[PDB]
């Protein structure tokens, strides 16, 4: 049979937190992603029009710590949401877009063997 595995939040934290840590350890590349974008402080008033579902590393980390992910796919979705938001909002020539691309390469490398082990 093809059984759907049940995951406990503390098990997801142990398995998935290292993949998030790998993003945070990229410096300077993770710096734009460590806290929610504040459009007022960054002077980008159109941000929340373009980005309907903001996401950032601090939110993902707190969701892992506090057990808000029932399934690993939800964590993976939040990470790709964060990256796709940044590629959407920022220009291809921009520092943040290029940092995003680096983080996404790191994430793809880290998430695949972890998800295979899960
Ligand atoms: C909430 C802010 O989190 C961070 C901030 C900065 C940095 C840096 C400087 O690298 C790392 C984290 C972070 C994140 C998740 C896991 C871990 C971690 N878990 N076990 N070892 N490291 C470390
Ligand atoms: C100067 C333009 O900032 C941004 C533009 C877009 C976005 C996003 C994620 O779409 C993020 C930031 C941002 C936010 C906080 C810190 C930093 C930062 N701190 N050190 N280096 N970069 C960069």
């Amino acid at each position: 049979s093809m059984r759907k595995k049940i995951f406990k939040p503390e098990e997801l934290r142990q398995a998935l937190m290292p993949t998030l840590e790998a993003l945070y350890r990229q410096d300077p590349e993770s710096l734009p992603f460590r806290q929610p974008v504040d459009p007022q402080l960054l002077g980008i008033p159109d941000y929340f029009d373009i980005v309907k579902n903001p996401m950032d590393l601090s939110t993902i980390k707190r969701k892992l710590d506090t057990g808000q992910y029932q399934e690993p796919w939800q964590y993976v979705d939040d990470v790709w949401l964060m990256f796709n938001n940044a590629w959407l909002y920022n220009r291809k020539t921009s520092r943040v877009y290029k940092f995003c691309s680096k983080l996404a390469e790191v994430f793809e490398q880290e998430i695949d063997p972890v998800m295979q082990s899960l």
